[PDB]
């Protein structure tokens, strides 16, 4: 109930951090995982908006206040929690590092915050689930229902005293980073990657692609934001496999609600059909994961390495399903 705000030793504490010498060259590179570094989590945020935006873009208390208070209002939940938000938004800096120019600093700035934002105070639960059983946010949003809700609380913590980062901008390119930010946000629902990515790769094979035209450039932003949010498919084996049980023990949650409101779930989130996951993995990759970084690769050639890494992830999924797999640690 109500927006969380940190507090000013939280703040403070970050504001003093300082980021170790040897991660510097990591942070730049796709495969980079944040897993083992959890307590620099807010340092590698500020540091990635400081690389990419510079250390004057924003105030440093107002940087500060926000982050921490951003990191209170995600959940203690398994896959959509803090921890996702960082990574995602670590894959979009080297997203934008490897091709800086083609954006704005407007935009760069705008979605670095974005990622961090994008699944706010998420409960755990899906879209399909809030609209089955015709949650309040279902009411308030009737598609891209927690996306909405998402981006209504990255809006609440702009709001806090001392908290807006984007005061200091003209109220022409207020409104237009808001506009950047609502955009990003709705993208990440999955609903809409199909449409967009479909789109998107007429308009490259065509070649009538133009990123001076705005409608392209925000389906452009669109793809980059599913690109980020799926990037665990982009990591070195042993993470994505780690990060997949943390999804499935979000999912086998919901299942188990379903189940209690009379209703047998999708296998997918039936922690009765384990056996499934290999195939449904399998499944993921051939119809949203790969489509989504080849395209990518197609219209941003730097972000090639992510495809690279993809298909690697598929190959292991494709191991499993024949019976090769070597040990696990859980
Ligand atoms: O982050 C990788 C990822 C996101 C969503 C998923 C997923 C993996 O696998 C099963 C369906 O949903
Ligand atoms: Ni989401
Ligand atoms: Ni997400």
């Amino acid at each position: 109930a109500g927006t969380s705000i940190c507090t000013s030793e939280e703040w403070q504490g970050l504001m003093q951090f300082t980021l170790p010498v040897r991660l510097c060259k990591e942070i730049e590179l796709f495969h980079f995982d944040i897993g083992p570094f959890e307590n620099m989590w807010p340092g590698i945020f500020v540091y990635m908006v400081h690389r990419s935006c510079g250390t004057s873009c924003f105030e440093l208390e107002k940087l500060c206040r926000f982050i921490m208070s951003v990191k209170k209002n995600y959940r203690r939940v398994p896959y959509h929690n803090w921890k996702h938000a960082v990574t995602v938004a670590h894959c979009m800096y080297a997203i934008l590092q490897n091709n800086h120019t083609l954006f704005t600093d407007l935009e760069r700035k705008g979605l670095l915050i974005a990622c961090l934002c994008h699944d706010l105070d998420h409960r755990g639960f899906s879209n399909s689930y809030l609209q089955k059983f015709d949650h309040p946010l279902a009411a308030l949003y009737s598609t891209s229902t927690m996306e909405q809700h998402h981006f209504s609380q990255t809006v609440s913590i702009l709001q806090l005293e001392g908290h807006n980062i984007f005061s200091t901008l003209s109220s022409s390119e207020y409104e237009q980073v808001l506009e950047i930010i609502r955009k990003a946000i709705i993208a990440t629902d999955l609903a809409l990657y199909f449409g967009n990515r479909k789109q998107l790769e007429e308009m490259y094979q065509t070649g009538s692609l133009n990123l001076n035209n705005q409608s392209h450039r925000d389906r452009v932003i669109g793809l980059m934001m599913t690109a980020c949010d799926l990037c665990s498919v982009t990591k070195l084996w042993p993470v994505t496999k780690l990060t997949a049980n943390d999804i499935y023990a979000e999912f086998w949650a919901e299942g188990d609600e379903m189940k209690k409101l009379g209703i047998q779930p999708i296998p997918m989130m039936d922690r009765d059909k384990k056996d499934e996951v290999p195939q449904g993995q399998l499944g993921f990759y051939n119809a949203v994961a790969i489509p989504c970084y080849t395209t990518l690769t197609q219209i941003l050639p730097p972000t090639e390495p992510l495809l690279k890494a993809c298909r690697d992830n598929l190959s292991q999924w494709e191991k499993v399903i024949r019976g090769e797999e070597t040990a696990t640690w859980i």
